[PDB]
């Protein structure tokens, strides 16, 4: 293989976006009760990588492009349960700005939310275009937690994600946490749920983790401090390859947000061909840099 190509919504430039970046930010400020105050802001990063880590690089099938998350079959995904509550969180932004297309809605949520939780800026390109409902793809491509480092390496190769990247990209296990009634497993990776830091490769290295069995029948890692990790969480620090990756970042903050900054990107930008006269790269302002 499929072609798909990049179109800017007609008409639109950065100063659009940036409004719609804003009142997902001024929502996020504003509907803060949500799951005990950590806020909208990790459910809306796991949106964006869900409906993104569908992809399949051989045949070009799935990712962010389409916003196949709509449809039942996607929006159904036992893989999936939980991400009802940030597709209700985006359907009034959806409502205000109706122009702007379901791929490039669910992907701006996760670049929003990551710059108000203070991580890095995330560079973001628009024209992701709907598909149609036939182009959904079937469940069962997003990860199990259960695995180990072979499996986890293995199942990135499906993204064209190398070691570096798909290491950086777990460190968003910083945020939130996990829920027994939507995964089977439960409890937060960190102590500070809603701010993005390199705290799970803080927690990885330095708790002292027991293999214990939660009320769900499920193994998870559980540390003292009240900590969990999954399974493939774990085995980070199991793989040689993986462990020199999270002691740099354990040990270097500025460079796992850089390098998060381009993982997450291209994530996001998988499937997709832009035109060389495509806009470039936008870069949005937090609410904090415009005063707001
Ligand atoms: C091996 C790869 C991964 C596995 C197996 C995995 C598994 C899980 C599971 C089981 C949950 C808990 C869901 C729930 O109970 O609500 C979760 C949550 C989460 N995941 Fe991952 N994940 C992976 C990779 C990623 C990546 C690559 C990202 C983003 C770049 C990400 C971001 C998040 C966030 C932010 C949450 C918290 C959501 C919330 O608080 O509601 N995950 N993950």
């Amino acid at each position: 293989p499929l072609v798909h190509v990049a179109s800017v919504e007609k008409g639109r430039s950065y100063e659009d976006f940036q409004k719609v970046y804003n009142a997902i930010a001024l929502k996020l400020r504003e509907d803060d009760e949500y799951d005990n105050y950590i806020g909208y802001g990790p459910v809306l990063v796991r949106l964006a990588w869900h409906t993104s880590g569908t992809w399949d690089k051989h045949d070009n099938t799935g990712g962010s492009y389409g916003g196949t998350y709509r449809f039942k079959k996607e929006f159904n995904d036992p893989s999936n349960a939980g991400l009802q509550n940030g597709f209700k969180f985006l359907e009034p932004i959806h409502k205000e700005f109706p122009w702007i297309s379901s791929g490039d809605l669910f992907s701006l949520g996760g670049v929003t939310a990551v710059q108000e939780m203070q991580g890095p800026k995330i560079p973001w390109r628009c024209g992701r275009v709907d598909t149609p409902e036939d182009t959904t793809p079937d469940n069962g491509r997003l990860p199990d937690a259960d695995k180990d480092a072979d499996y986890v390496r293995t199942f990135f190769q499906r993204l064209n994600m190398n070691d570096r990247e798909v290491v950086a990209l777990m460190g968003a296990h910083a945020l939130g946490k996990t829920h027994l009634k939507n995964s089977g497993y439960e409890g937060p990776w960190g102590a500070a749920n809603n701010v993005f830091t390199n705290e799970f490769y803080l927690n990885l290295l330095n708790e002292d983790w027991k293999l214990e069995k939660n009320d769900a029948n499920n193994e998870q890692w559980d540390s003292k401090s009240g900590y969990m990790m999954l399974p493939t969480d774990y085995s980070l620090i199991q793989d040689p390859k993986y462990l020199s990756i999270v002691k740099e970042y354990a040990n270097d903050q500025d460079k796992f947000f850089k390098d998060f900054s381009k993982a997450f990107e291209k994530l996001l930008e998988n499937g997709i061909t832009f035109p060389k006269d495509a806009p470039s790269p936008f870069i949005f302002k937090t609410l904090e840099e415009q005063g707001l």
